[PDB]
């Protein structure tokens, strides 16, 4: 038949005051405290948020001590939570502790699983536009309240961007806007709609470079459904690990399904998807291809992965293949789990900064897993110049 | 120059890890909430630690249940009957942190706006009968034979935590092309040699799996096999290994070789768009290979909070578009087909029914031992007739 | 010849603010909402509280639902806790919920094995002690001023103390100390609070007690005499039920058997033994047997018959009477089996909230059946009196 | 000539596997690995018990660090919880932690709060101990002795005692009447097995141990096991707290109390340090001929080193002609009552608690405490111009 559709594809980021990320940062926060006194702290720590409670639940080996109640309690401030006004408040909300505990080049992954790691020219950040647009919304809508551009808002918020895409696959308009924010009781929707059109929305397209993509009639949805009167923990509870999507590549990229917070880099579902997001950066700005995926996976006691899969998704350039690159990525990178923390430098507290508004195509921080500084290595055993 | 094989890897694990105890527990209070009202409202979230299960999350509805009862029979049918497994369910703590009872039905109004924003995925492929990925398929066949030959007694000795991992040699046009490494990791009574057990699950499991998948074509010369590879796997479950409803959703979906919107499935209403839209996406993509369109299909939808009409829908075939339509072609007659608006999925699936508890491991898609609505080859015909074809 | 000291008897009150009275009232909050719908309820629910987080814990078998997160809520709105800026608010706090436990009508036995105390004294109309009396009408007067706004600036949280000299002959003398630490918001200084509630706290109830002709002379009167009390509620300050067993009875004047009373319904022998043994006693000292009365029973888990009674009048009797013959006096009048005592007292009915702050027994204030003079007839009788 | 009836009394106690005495003993376990690394520690613990889970509650301020799940799971399984089957493992049951709050000296050491407490002690027994509480903790401490022991088998932890005593007209232990025993046990065994594996080994073996054969002539009606099947105890089906057991703890009835816990509270809460002091006083003013039967009642206002109260009462048992005023003005001049002092008087800085979480903390001839110690006496006398 000759009807076509356009096919619009969706990402959706979370500010730092949607419970399942405040989950994900306390247990950053939690983890950066210990690495801060023994950088060798094996730590596994779940944050689970319900109204009025925050349960600190998992497996911790170090020699520090942290309180973690008072790490809790600032954490929940910074975000914004020092209030039962706004529904929740780090002086005199509950704090339960349950924790127990149950290196070498060659010692093997602590668990079996897989990886997955990606990057697109589209942007600069190398991140697909989606997700990154998404994210930018979310840093921004967090901003413009701790900056007091815009008043009255309150920390529990989420941002999506929908974009129309070309039969080639790439991004062609911004087509839907969609922003929730939890707000005091004394400001309504129209204001709230031309402040983050304004302060947000509008902010963000100049900031990201895409006014020529966000021409003519754009939907617009501000608070769509409901008064988001109250949030966070209450009424709606978090847990660690309820964000991998937005923690990544906003649905644009694969995913082996293993949670970020609350794992220091012993955890190859960490340090590999990190190891992924290195390998796949400099496979595109090598110039090997304009979109990279690269999967790992690892067996518990093994440290040589038991698999790694290329997909350049017909980008790749210089009339190489997948199976070329991968034999290129294999004499380039070190992928036992004790290489990656050394060629990352992982073992640091830099991990709360992470947990809310993307692990990757972070322009406002430093990753070392965001570094493009094996791409000359890459084409020395590509044969290239 | 020099060429390496592309190796691609899918895992699962048996009801009796503890992320999976967590789905399963959820999942068990949804079913028994709908057997009595099937328009409950249901976001239950179970996190398990040593000794205790927490339930917790938003409950809308006229009917009660017993959460504590349910939960320790959840775990005895599991296998946690001792505290030498490492968890008993009669002598577990039980906590229960729920609310919502409408302080603070639209799900059969099919102008009712979506219960929030977020994005869902679903896949399709001919390469098997249940048109699952290879790697997945076997990886849940094995998981489910490991918790079979302990419940029916076939290998002795066994305890519920366990993982499998199946990876697969891939050909240059994205095939698979041959089984390289397959892992078990088994919980297991101690008084158990690694060499009897390695001999058992080869033959009870391993074996039994690649006859019964019908794969042995792809199973010929040296298979990698590794079996309680790391450490010794007595204890298990909750026991120094915290789990959470909602930390297994690749598992639960297609094993890495499809997209996904972040959402998980388990504890929540078929009103949850995060669930009953994936599992429309499974139905559509589903639909789309079955009818020739494609040898493999992904399908994206998203919509906004308060808002019927999805915000967006992407299809993808990889290429493998057939009779030459292009992508945007076999999404205009999705469009024409499927009412993607969330009741209309409710009602086109019948999903207010306790069906729910069975999906909680070994995956929601694919399942021949269980027959789901959103595994129907029902929407073909109208699909090739907007296609002006038969 | 050898030197004489003053001796000086001391009973302390809390008020409904104070941890572990928020607990009980809970319990008995929840042990009421059970029988409203349904009389024959099991309860025997404890209430833990603690920096944001109400935990319930216990066993119940009933054929009603109630809504023990929203009861809970409620009842720190009524407590006064309805904001983080007082250190604790029901609507915004945690509740987490662990239940379980999904002649033969009056030969039933016991729950429990156990021992239970009643007291009686002429000293005060309500039959109460003057030290608790006085301590209650004092945490009930804290409450009072700051739900009626007599005194501004006042938070729930709060203890009362009393301490009296006594006579030679075990007998209340003068009041010597009343003490009173009250949680007020930070813009409040201790000298405004120490005149605020010496006139409308101390004073008004000194007065409303009938007790001025023992408050003459010098009384020392200790107000917040340390830090300041600005936070409290479960902030800073675990609470637990069954933790203010004296307040709740007679301020350590009279034993106790050790029991909680609140969350438990009155099959739970700890409760309604000592709610009978508060009877006997009250009507032995109306019967004018005796000016001071106590009274212990006893029971084995299993059996209706008390395996032991033990009544003592501190040498108070009156009409030649000996304990032994008040005791036999006391079997001959009074059914002492559980079932018995739950027909006798009509206990299946949801009044126990009320008794969870500001103690059990002599409450002007309440209509409590074991408050009731109703055996004094029935008493002379047996004992050949007028 | 109206009729009499005799007047009986009764005591009961608990085993440490009791759900109540389980919170006391891992809150007591706490304070002293507490007070093992810092004396000066800061502790005011709770512990809450239900099926499968402790809670550990409360404040503390020390520099030590203690792993207080070890703690826990380590005093289940000394009390006996080490399986399922039992229906309470230490090995396996949750623990959650929610803690926080990390001229004269001794006259500004001001009381950490308000409140009263007593002291009791009397002629009865050689630990100056009422004589049914004392014969309620040696048959709860007997039942636990002869499962550890291997003595009588098929026994699990969880335990209640309770005695009764017929009293003579001028309040005095006449005769042992009725005696209830109560424990958990495997089901290879039935209620008739245990009537008279509990007489021979448990209840005999005290009437002997406690020299009363002459108080256990005749007819004692003994109810053992005497109601439902107890073979599933501690917290599986009945919840625990710290600080429901005070009167065990303390005189089982006999006495007043102030209505303060002891357990998980360091030295400084005069809940516990004063009602020490109170039993040290009292089991002076006894041991010193000064009376048979001494209670005192001390009370004191947050804020203030002085007692506000002091209560010293004989019940006529008073001798030498001395009333009971005349022997509380030598109490005052012979005991200092400050909280300080208290604590610097009976060396209470030290890890001596969990052994007093149960089977009492007075009378205890099996320890070594503090406020036992009757070294008041001849200061006393002294007072009172005695010899
Ligand atoms: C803090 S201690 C190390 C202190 C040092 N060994 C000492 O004697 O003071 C380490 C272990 O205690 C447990 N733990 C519990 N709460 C902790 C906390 N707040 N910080 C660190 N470890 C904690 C973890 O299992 C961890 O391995
Ligand atoms: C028990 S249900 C319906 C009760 C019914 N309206 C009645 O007659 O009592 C009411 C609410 O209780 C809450 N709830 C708490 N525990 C529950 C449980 N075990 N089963 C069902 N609802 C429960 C939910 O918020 C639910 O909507
Ligand atoms: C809810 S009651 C009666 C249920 C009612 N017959 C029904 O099925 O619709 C059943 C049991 O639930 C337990 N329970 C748990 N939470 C409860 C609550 N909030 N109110 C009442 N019972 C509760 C009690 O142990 C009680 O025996
Ligand atoms: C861990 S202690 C002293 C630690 C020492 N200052 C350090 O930096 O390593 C500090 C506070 O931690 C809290 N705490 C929480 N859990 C504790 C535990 N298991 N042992 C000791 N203190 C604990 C108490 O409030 C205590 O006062
Ligand atoms: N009224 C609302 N409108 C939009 N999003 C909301 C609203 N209330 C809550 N949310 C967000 O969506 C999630 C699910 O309700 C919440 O955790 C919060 O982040
Ligand atoms: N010794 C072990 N070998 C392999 N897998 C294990 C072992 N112990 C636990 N596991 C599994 O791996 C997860 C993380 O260690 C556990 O939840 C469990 O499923
Ligand atoms: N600053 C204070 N002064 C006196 N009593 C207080 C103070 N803070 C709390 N309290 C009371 O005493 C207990 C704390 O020791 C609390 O339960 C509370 O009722
Ligand atoms: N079958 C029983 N017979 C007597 N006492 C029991 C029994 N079961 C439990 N107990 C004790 O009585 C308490 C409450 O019933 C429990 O905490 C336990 O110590
Ligand atoms: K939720
Ligand atoms: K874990
Ligand atoms: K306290
Ligand atoms: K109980
Ligand atoms: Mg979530
Ligand atoms: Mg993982
Ligand atoms: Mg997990
Ligand atoms: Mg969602
Ligand atoms: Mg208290
Ligand atoms: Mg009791
Ligand atoms: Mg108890
Ligand atoms: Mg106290």
């Amino acid at each position: 038949a000759q009807p076509t559709a356009v096919r619009l594809f969706t990402s959706e980021s979370v500010t730092e005051g949607h419970p399942d990320k405040i989950c994900d940062a306390i247990s950053d926060t939690i983890l950066d405290a210990l690495l801060e006194k023994d950088p060798q702290s094996r730590v596994a720590v779940e944050t689970v948020v319900t109204t009025g409670i925050v349960h600190v639940v998992g497996e911790v080996r170090t020699s520090a001590y942290v309180e973690i109640p008072q790490l809790v309690r600032n954490k929940l401030i910074e975000i914004g939570f020092n209030s039962s006004e706004v529904g929740f408040d780090g002086r005199t909300c509950g704090v339960s502790v349950s924790i127990g505990e149950q290196e070498d080049d060659r010692a093997g992954a602590g668990d079996q699983g897989l990886m997955f790691g990606y990057a697109t020219n589209e942007t600069e950040e190398y991140m697909p536009l989606p997700i990154a647009l998404a994210h930018r919304l979310s840093r921004r809508l967090t901003q413009v309240r701790k900056e007091g551009i815009v008043p009255h808002l309150r920390p529990d918020g989420k941002t999506q961007v929908t974009f129309a895409y070309d039969a080639q696959d790439r991004p062609s308009h911004l087509d839907t806007v969609v922003i929730s924010t939890q707000h005091d009781p004394e400001v309504d929707r129209a204001w709230l709609e031309t402040q983050l059109r304004e302060h947000v929305i509008d902010w963000v397209i100049k900031d990201a470079g895409i006014e020529d993509l966000a021409t003519g009639e754009i939907t617009v949805l501000i608070n769509p459904s409901g008064s988001f009167i109250l949030g966070g923990p209450m009424g709606d509870a978090g847990l660690t690990g309820r964000k991998i999507i937005v923690d990544t590549y906003g649905g644009m990229a694969r995913h082996g399904g293993g949670a970020f917070s609350g794992k220091d880099p012993s955890k190859v579902d960490r340090s590999a998807a990190y190891a992924m997001r290195w390998v796949a950066k400099n496979i595109v700005a090598a110039g090997l291809a304009d979109r990279a995926e690269v999967q790992v996976a690892y067996a518990i006691g093994r440290a040589k992965p038991v698999g790694l899969y290329v997909e350049t998704f017909d980008t790749n350039k210089e009339g190489l293949s997948d199976e070329q690159i991968q034999a290129a990525v294999l004499e380039v990178f070190d992928l036992r789990p004790a290489a990656i923390i050394r060629e990352l430098d992982l073992l640091r507290p830099i991990y709360a900064d992470t947990a809310a508004y993307g692990h990757f195509g972070r322009t406002d921080l430093d990753l070392p897993w965001e570094a493009i500084d094996r791409v000359d290595e890459l084409r020395a055993a590509l044969k290239l110049a």
